[PDB]
């Protein structure tokens, strides 16, 4: 019993983190096989960041402008190339700790673990959700660029995020591991800001099922609503529309608890309309939207890796 | 910027987790050097748990009643002994992955990371605080006994908790790594229940400083209170008394923000007396008490491991 914001064990990713230095800038790289991946803005100066042309900036660099350190062992760079907004640094040694891995791009509403790193050294691990405005609410200080986000499936690490920048509201933006940004953000100095965000409704419902599985039932009621009438109310509260696909994804949780999805939706509708009235759900006084249905199942059943 | 419930990177602990089987019971063990540590109730049957005499039960076991598996490699047990409520299984191979480590007992109010494990396989990592009633609010399913809690200091793993049981309110109890229980709990079937709990006041204040560092300032006010008048109000709300030592521990956070501790206490007093009135602090609608002052400093400054 119990429900916590749980990250994946980070050991497989820790063995891939390196420090990359170009000029006076130092950040983190991801060392898989004989390639180190890092944000391409490692090659920029402060002056370059107003309007950089990264193609020009990279053609002016040599293999020896890049210092890669794997703990103490220096890695010799034998080639470099640009892949969208990430650099690929070819090194002369394959990482002996390379796990089975994939590069996957995630969807808004999905969660992943972040290994926050500084100077190539892991500092902490925590769980994040990709918001509907393609930002994440992370915890990142200066030097954390190149930290990666991932999921673990069986024994395979699915890398889905590398950190590039902090937006002026304190939320964070980055790329997938092919270097393509999540959302309309760019790795240069502009007026860019996060767009409006919505609450991830399917995740709130999942979390309410987690509460029922853990014995919080005070918010339940005898009512059921239709998909249509639920969405009319949830859209008024800045919640994402619920779809028949979302209902189907919630089926396993519906079966385990015996509460139909549209029956849970009637509880959510009342919670939105009345608030919580001084009570809590799974230790929170607000409706949590950063647990997916899979997160709930994995934590409320014995799944390991 | 940003503030998250962050665990330590778990790689160093993952390399120590093994599976221990005795009879039909399987749980987790901690393999350091040539010793495997696990809860002694691995030797019990369901019938034994009403009133076990563990000394009797252990003298009736042989080295070959214990199956230890490190991934696939079976470990040969060459001795066994009881250390309070933990078993020490001597194995013929030192763990090549043993980190620098210590066994430390923690205090209520302190936090640690938990590596939740099943059948010797890590499943997730999350942060916990030891409550004033010596329970933790963990996330543990059947098979998780022997999972350990730890802090990482520089390169040294300080083990402070091993999981033994779930209390009837869904909170969790276990021992330090010398096998001594946190709190008045025992590893047998009794009517034991968690005692009353209080809110960890020094941690709430630390978290309010984290909010100010992250730009939440709406709860601040121009007032200051004395230690004495603050405690009269906080004790009425089931908060732990604040001491001059707590004020001193909060000094660094006071200096970074320029807000005196007793000035922050006046904000907390008003939050307790008035509630939050529909607003949030660092994404929470209630006062969070599971971040220590060190947690705040470590996350609001570049500390790595």
């Amino acid at each position: 019993s119990g429900f916590r914001k749980m990250a994946f064990p980070s050991g497989k990713v820790e063995g891939c983190m390196v420090q990359v230095t170009c000029g006076t800038t130092t950040l983190n790289g991801l060392w898989l096989d004989d390639v180190v991946y890092c944000p391409r803005h490692v090659i920029c100066t402060s002056e370059d960041m107003l309007n950089p042309n990264y193609e020009d900036l990279l053609i002016r660099k040599s293999n020896h402008n890049f210092l890669v350190q794997a703990g103490n062992v220096q890695l010799r760079v034998i080639g470099h190339s640009m892949q969208n907004c990430v650099l690929k640094l070819k090194v002369d040694t394959a990482n002996p700790k390379t796990p089975k891995y994939k590069f996957v791009r995630i969807q808004p509403g999905q969660t992943f673990s972040v290994l926050a790193c500084y100077n190539g050294s892991p500092s902490g691990v925590y769980q994040c959700a990709m918001r509907h405005n393609f930002t994440i609410k992370g915890s990142f200080l200066n030097g954390s660029c190149g930290s990666v986000g991932f999921n673990i499936d069986y024994d395979c690490v699915s890398f889905c995020y590398m950190h590039h920048m902090e937006l002026p509201t304190g939320v964070h933006a980055g790329t997938d591991l092919e270097g393509n940004f999540y959302g309309p953000f760019v790795d240069r100095q502009t007026a860019q800001a996060a767009g409006t965000d919505t609450t991830i409704t399917v995740n709130v419902l999942a979390w309410l099922y987690a509460a029922v599985i853990n014995g919080d039932r005070w918010f339940l009621n005898r009512f059921t609503t239709t998909l249509n009438d639920f969405n009319l109310v949830a859209m008024k509260y800045n919640y994402e529309p619920l779809t028949q696909d979302h209902v189907d994804i919630l089926g396993p949780l519906s079966a385990q608890t015996g509460i139909a999805v549209l029956d849970m939706c009637a509880s959510l509708k009342e919670l939105l309309q009345n608030g919580m009235n001084g009570r809590t759900i799974l230790g929170s006084a607000l409706l949590e939207d950063e647990f997916t249905p899979f997160d709930v199942v994995r934590q409320c059943s014995g799944v390991t890796f």
